[PDB]
């Protein structure tokens, strides 16, 4: 087993399209208005591994437990990938991790041509 | 907002089938060994919902944060569906529910039947 103690931090990366960008925004509102986060900015655009546009949400381990129940619930049908930062980003983004909603194919290869 | 204070526990529903029964049973017991979780029975065969054989494991909040991270890095391929325990058992499932994995096809339905 490898140990938790590893995981640095977390990011959500909370996806969208023209019909669910304005959910999105609310989201990201909720989540600033509530807990420890480092909002990324607005990608309108599908960028790196990313497939549709989307925003990332930055936070510490001890905010796992605040920031993903609460998006669990409050998404509002908003499919979003989070991972752990545990210095391996292929890994990070296409075993560690996990969705709420529908998961999304990513371009893992962007994270791969990296590396 | 939906008051995450609403989330009473969760349960993982860890999956498996024939070749990966030994990989789930390793799981099983990292859990058991590790974190503070009540080990359902084993279902060989898909039973209610559950499109697979599969495994429960409940946990309350303070857990989420150590039992959900360490399935993250140490699900060795398994698809583990997360969901809370809110009292509406079919937006739990369906809706408030996460995945690790690929997800599989619940039968909500089943759920709604329940009343
Ligand atoms: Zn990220
Ligand atoms: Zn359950």
């Amino acid at each position: 087993k490898e140990d938790t103690i590893e995981i640095a931090g977390f990011h959500a990366h909370v996806y969208f399209d023209a019909a669910s960008r304005d959910v999105a925004a609310r989201v990201r509102e909720g989540l600033g208005a509530r807990f420890e986060v480092q909002l990324g900015r607005w990608f309108d655009k599908p960028i790196g591994p990313h497939p549709k546009g989307m925003y990332q949400v930055a936070f510490l381990p001890n905010q796992f437990d605040k920031v993903v129940p609460w998006l669990m619930l409050n998404r509002e049908g908003l499919d979003i990938l989070v991972h752990p930062e545990t210095g391996d980003a292929v890994s990070d983004h296409a075993v560690y991790s996990l969705w709420l909603g529908a998961a999304l194919a990513l371009n893992i290869e962007f994270l791969r041509q990296l590396s």
